């Protein structure tokens, strides 16, 4: 697709990949479980659960991963795959991630929500 906004200032966006298998969408609260893979905005990857095969889980909309992640996910319907650009003021800021994230980065994420309890 085109970019769609999902943050106010239509700085956090996403363009829908697959769509999801249902129009669900997960409530807050719900323990969600994604494959994702990291890149920045050079294209450079620096991290995928599919490198680990193991997806990863978070619960959502306690603030407990990057705001882009909460704001983004809470977006998805069951199975959908989508693809998030990510400002670095919805993602760590201006700190840095030793060996993972440079200092002030927008954060691009290929994101799949798999399911949710």
């Amino acid at each position: 697709t085109d970019w769609i906004p999902i943050s106010q200032d239509q700085r956090l966006k996403k363009k829908i990949i697959t769509a999801g298998s249902s129009d669900e969408q997960p409530p807050i609260g719900s323990k969600v479980s994604v494959h994702y893979t990291g890149t920045l905005t050079s294209g450079k990857k620096f991290d995928s659960s599919l490198d680990r095969g193991q997806p990863f889980v978070f619960t959502l909309g306690k603030g407990e991963v990057i705001r882009g992640w909460d704001l983004g996910v809470k977006s998805m319907k069951k199975g959908e795959k989508s693809y998030f650009e990510i400002p670095s003021d919805y993602a760590y800021g201006n700190n840095a991630i030793p060996g993972l994230i440079p200092a002030n980065s927008t954060l691009m994420f290929e994101i799949e929500l798999l399911s949710w309890k």
